[PDB]
């Protein structure tokens, strides 16, 4: 990737994981707990799980050929927190604000 373009990936992937915005993105920051959270059909129903502490390492691990497949794992966490968590749910709410902080950046 570009290194403007790698600049302004590694601000955004910040910016969304940064304590300013922990009200709607402490479920995103790792890998859904599975265990701790009791939901063994998270991987029955998710097949493509992912979270912003994964893109981050993706990153800087130089596995995002250009902005756009960094776009499409971003929106995968959001794809999944909808599926996963229905409307009106306190998780499903963080999702559509934090997806609304990501469209601002990006
Ligand atoms: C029985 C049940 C129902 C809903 C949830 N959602 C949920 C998720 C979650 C995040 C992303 C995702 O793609 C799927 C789930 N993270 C949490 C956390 C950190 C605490 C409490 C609930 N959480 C957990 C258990």
């Amino acid at each position: 990737m570009g290194a403007a373009e790698l600049r302004f990936c590694n601000q955004t992937i910040k910016e969304l994981m940064s304590k300013k915005h922990y009200n709607y993105n402490f479920p995103f920051l790792a890998p859904v707990d599975t265990v701790a959270l009791n939901i063994p059909n998270y991987n029955e129903i998710v097949k493509q799980p992912m979270d912003l502490g994964t893109i981050q390492s993706k990153l800087a691990n130089n596995e995002y050929e250009n902005a756009d497949d960094f776009e499409k794992d971003v929106r995968l966490v959001f794809k999944n927190c909808y599926l996963f968590n229905p409307e009106g749910t306190d998780v499903n709410m963080m999702g559509h604000r934090l997806e609304a902080v990501f469209d601002k950046k990006w």
